[PDB]
């Protein structure tokens, strides 16, 4: 890690995003990024400014400075895919600020948590190669097989991780150097068992696990605050049908074409392309979001604002609303 320069820093501070709210659930990040040349710089800009607005870095002694040389350390292992860019983890970050502070989900953690949770959204897909782990494993390429030998199929979480603990090791980019003794360590741990529930594989027990934790009065706190850490990363990292439509709508875009870079490359390499990954296939966007709504996204957001996260029923709210409009893009097609 070659130390972040003052040009660097100066290039983000001079952007002021004149005109856009970072708080709200209805900011646009597609918007913000046309709105400049220099869409790298207002996205790190806008990380910042939630970082800062939350008030959470100054009280745990991450200057300023440290905390944007982080977001600098961050997205420079970022790569230039269509969806798991610096785009995507900005996007989770300020969406996840939303589900704190407007669905007052802050209320069932610690302020050092709400730290952690933002400052995780940031380093939870770095050095994203648009593959899923999926291909790793199929291909029997090199980390597939790194995976399998010491027994953790979650390839790219670890891979994450491992990414994170190496920036957040430099004083000069570690936004937990306040942090000492039991906080320092929860920092870390809940940094990461955080990025290894992103893991889709995991999905249904992650839920299940914290369902059964929040219908229990005498679950143990600890592991409730550690399973709602994972549930809002988790939320935040599959939000995109909870945005307005149009928003909505890019972010499936980008995703699709993602998707159909990997097929390409298992194509290639003569391995199984699933339907989704295979660009002859050009399968309805439409049909794709429902599928996405009905069996994934709609029945996890209705579970875990019934269980308790009952400020964050927007969510279950503008599904709704984006399911209605692709059953009129099937309706008029
Ligand atoms: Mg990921
Ligand atoms: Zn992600």
């Amino acid at each position: 890690v070659t130390a972040i320069t003052k040009v660097e820093r100066e290039a983000v501070l001079v952007c002021e995003l004149p005109s856009f709210d970072v708080t709200d659930v209805e900011f646009d990040l597609f918007r913000a990024r046309e709105s400049t040349d220099k869409p790298l710089d207002v996205a790190a800009a806008i990380a910042y400014r939630l970082l800062l607005g939350s008030g959470l870095p100054q009280k745990f002694g991450c200057s300023d400075e440290v905390l944007l040389n982080f977001i600098l350390q961050c997205r420079k292992k970022y790569r230039n895919v269509p969806y798991h860019n610096f785009y995507h983890v900005v996007d989770v970050c300020q969406t996840i600020h939303t589900f704190l502070y407007r669905g007052n989900v802050y209320e069932k953690l610690t302020e050092l948590e709400c730290f952690v949770l933002l400052i995780t959204a940031l380093v939870h897909d770095l050095d994203h190669m648009g593959l899923n782990n999926s291909f790793y494993l199929k291909t029997e390429s090199p980390l597939g097989i790194l995976s399998s030998a010491s027994g953790n199929t979650s390839v790219l979480e670890v891979h994450h991780c491992n990414l994170a603990v190496e920036i957040l090791s430099d004083p000069e980019s570690d936004v937990f150097d306040g942090l000492e003794g039991a906080e320092r360590t929860l920092a870390f741990r809940s940094m990461i068992d955080c990025v290894l529930a992103t893991d889709m594989a995991k999905h249904g027990s992650a839920l299940e696990a914290f369902l059964a934790s929040a219908a229990d009065q005498s679950s143990d706190e600890a592991a409730f605050h550690r399973m709602t850490m994972e549930i809002i990363l988790k939320a935040g990292d599959i939000s995109n049908v909870t945005k307005p439509f149009d928003i909505s709508r890019q972010w499936a875009m980008a995703v699709t074409e993602e998707f159909y870079r990997q097929g390409d490359m298992e194509k290639e390499r003569g391995v199984e392309v699933l339907p989704m990954f295979d660009r002859s296939k050009n399968m309805e966007l439409a049909k794709g979001q429902i599928g996405f709504i009905d069996f994934v996204a709609a029945p996890f957001f209705q579970k875990i604002v019934d269980a308790c996260l009952q400020g964050m029923q927007w969510t279950v709210d503008r599904i709704k609303s984006n399911r209605a409009q692709w059953e009129r893009v099937l309706e008029t097609r």
